[PDB]
């Protein structure tokens, strides 16, 4: 496994950051040189893992085509602050963040292997062409029609002519799909030989402290869109609606970074409200964690053993709701309408069913038989010479 | 001639990145090391210049001594963090844009030669002495009278006494003003042994997404205001209103950057809607141009032949829109009052006259004649050793 | 002497930042290879005192767990990027303001001698002591129960377990006190085995701009708040309103960049006012000072020998006014209950006072002779090899 030149890129968002911090760490424990390029806003978790930080200007921070049309940009202007940086210091294969394809590009351009690090589902091979009616759908708004034209434009400008904006991106040249095989929609449509479900990679135990249940607290709650946005006032007092008059329950309520305010002057001991919890350690003793099916949640509500109510928005969440559904591990509820009385009833089921804790604990041993972060690295490993 | 070190020092501000892209893109080329020293949020388009990019840190983003001391600020800021970046690695010749005259006071004490690279008009030798009694008729409010003390102490701190406030930033050794001479308000006051008016720098055209005309479209109109920020919803929907039931036109309107809210239900088949046009490539099919008259808009209208209609606001655009009426090829209005009727007959005229077509014939001709980036770069090249 | 590697940490608040560049500029003088890791946005003060910027990203910008919060963040944040930035160029000293303490973290990890550097008085061992029961009654809120808990966790993360999370941050090994030891509280029960009083770090008489004194003007007035930031519009119609009222002094008002929405009239000839004035420049010749109570404004005022009029505003400004009323140079107001009559009259008192002009030449010279820049230079060179 001879050191060679490891270059990561990946953006500044938490999404596509925390996800493959410890197999970083775990090529850089290897004896491998491991450069990081990201933004310098995240560069505390970039130095962290102990990689060299490549800094480069992200531009990522309404309308479907507007969110396409940022998206393209940042990728337009990603891509010569890659080619400056490594221009004379050129590694042995890239690593790239699915939002970070502009380093493809430059790998394909100087001959480079290059591997994709899919911190979510990738999009099954009939999952593609199934959204081509929707591409053409898309170029009767002269905007979408503008994009496209801009978006084949750029590739021809960046010396891959012979690739299509679909393939790049989405059909990578080999890639590291960090969820297991149950969380991956259709999975049966993704050809293997190209992605390799990795599951999430770990490193023995995080830190930053302990939560255990205050004493009289039978059953735990989390409830925490906390993966990143969170706004929705109207259900977070339905949330302390519904564990008021109820005791036995603890209900420990994240409202946000957007929020702090807004609470009721004592509340009692059923209720502790935060802007933000070590998620970890509070769903380590959890009974219920109730989320917006953010993968990066998810897992986590997965490793803990910890049933989930799933309450999605985003679009990767709707599909993330249905596969916990689907493993017997979680309920679907609406934000738009959901009761108290549906809020409780899912809440009290799920802590409730025993044959919920025992899925858990298959999946739990399922999920460790992925390979992991040590599987990831010694496949990364096999393209270094 | 051999390859040399020339380092070129501007701001993150819009107007005073992109004309000069071409020129130190030439200057790469040409086997130079150039090395670009901006603010890192315009780390994109500096390094796809093929340039070395410097990071320093940007001051710059209220009343009019208010806006003079933010400049001050920067320009203080500026020149200890280019002395660091150079103090070992001394280039040949300094470049600097107008808002960079710091690298002026370096290369003054280094004994380096240094070039002054003007975004736009340049102001003429009489000009300053009739605003010479408000400088000094300011010097009564003591605000301005603390202002230039400070700016005099500068100065005297940063090694160079024996020149004037004005001199350094006005009056530079050498210069390149990247707009024609038609373009350069009292060019007879200009002394053209010190300027060098060179026109805008070009370098053929990448494309960045065709626009072609739609089929049937007998006459095509862009609306965009020129160079920098809009804020303009009513005038947007008197340009939808002139272009609907004005068929066999196409109008192209941008609505900018921020404040895009505020659609119009179905619009009209004759008018399509973004945020952002490739403005070069919408252009080349235009017949009528509407812009604020910053100088980025009007020579990019003049490139490509199109009539202009002007509605200047503030900075340059007034002396910018009685500059290309002064040439025949423009009508000015005023973006509060004008009604929908006179806003048609202007485009329809505009659009319509042969004269106007043949004088931007022929100021397309008078364009390239002043030399371009291939002029600017040999200039520079001569002062190399 | 022998040129070494001396590595200063510091933040990007202003407060932290100005009271050790003179310091860091006679290092460099000295021949030193100086690095100093701060946040880019305050890239230009730390370039021009010629040292080595090593940029780091700083999560540094009500609630008293909030805000504890937030600074374990940035410390959790500034220590793997110092790391990386020095692991394969590390210094033969660490220097790091109070709010910097990785740096020691690093420095322990190392071998490495490392001094702190506290832009204001310190905390000293009873007061902490006295907080014991507020440590104890902060535990109580659930918030009490995570916090510090991390704190100790980070420590045994970064390598330094045999050490506490209060001693480490306020116990350092060695430590440089920019401030004289009658601007610091409880002195004597500092220990003075660890803390040295240095007292501020000057270097030369700057210019600033300059301000030369308008004809007619008997004594000179500066009206300027903290040493930064402030918001209340209402006390600034009572300085104009005492001072174009006396014609034989001159006011000079910094209003501040967070407002200038507002005025009164088209301002008598009496009275010049500015968002910033250069307050250095403005003191050269000013015969009374109103301020909040900053720590940099107070030695600034100190040091021209200025008196002053200290309205404190937040923390540390009531501590620092009663230290410099208690050594008889100052007048102490509440810019929200101060009346003209009370105002005019510290003016003009205090101006007029010869006692107190007698105590503010007492106390220059006493601030002097604590060493400076040149002390604090040589106590550093100390820790380097011959």
């Amino acid at each position: 496994p001879r050191p060679g030149h490891i270059a990561m890129v990946s953006v500044p968002s938490r999404g596509h950051l925390h996800p493959s911090l410890e197999l970083i760490r775990e090529l850089v424990a290897r004896g491998h040189r491991v450069t990081y390029a990201n933004d310098p806003s995240v560069a505390a978790a970039v130095t962290e893992t102990g990689a060299e930080l490549v800094p480069y200007t992200s531009a990522l921070p309404t309308d479907q085509i507007a969110q396409m049309d940022v998206f393209l940009d940042d990728a337009v202007g990603m891509l010569p602050q890659l080619r400056a940086a490594y221009e004379e210091d050129r590694p042995d294969v890239f690593l790239y963040d699915v939002l970070a394809y502009p380093a493809r590009v430059l790998a394909m351009n100087w001959g480079i292997p290059s591997i994709q690090i899919s911190p979510t589902w990738v999009m099954p091979e009939k999952y593609r062409e199934r959204m081509a009616p929707v591409v053409e759908q898309l170029k009767q708004d002269p905007r979408g029609a503008a994009h496209y034209r801009r978006f084949d434009a750029w590739l021809e400008d960046s010396g891959v002519p012979g690739i299509d904006a679909g393939d790049l991106v989405n059909l990578p040249e080999r890639s590291l799909v960090l969820v297991p095989r149950f969380l991956q929609p259709d999975a049966d449509d993704v050809d293997e030989k190209r992605f390799t479900f990795i599951g999430p990679c770990l490193g023995r135990r995080a830190h930053q402290g302990d939560w255990k249940r205050p004493a009289g607290a039978e059953k735990v709650a989390l409830v925490s869109l906390g993966s990143h946005l969170t706004n929705q006032l109207p259900f977070y007092e339905t949330c302390v609606e519904v564990f008021a008059a109820l005791p036995d329950w603890h209900l420990v309520l994240q409202i946000g970074r957007h929020v702090d305010a807004g609470e009721l002057g004592e509340l009692p001991p059923n209720v502790e409200v935060h802007n933000w919890v070590p998620q970890l350690a509070v769903l380590e003793q959890a009974d219920v964690f109730v989320t917006h099916g953010g993968m990066g949640g998810i897992q986590e509500g997965l490793f803990s053993g910890v049933p989930m109510v799933v309450a999605p928005q985003a679009n990767d969440q709707p599909a993330n709701a249905e596969s916990v559904v689907g493993l017997g591990i979680a309920r679907r509820i609406d934000i738009a309408t959901v009761t108290p009385d549906r809020l409780r009833a899912a809440v009290v089921e799920l802590a409730s069913d025993p044959a919920v804790a025992e899925r858990l604990s298959g999946l739990r041993r399922e999920l460790r038989a992925h390979g992991g972060t040590m599987r990831a690295a010694d496949l990364i490993e096999r393209q270094l010479p």
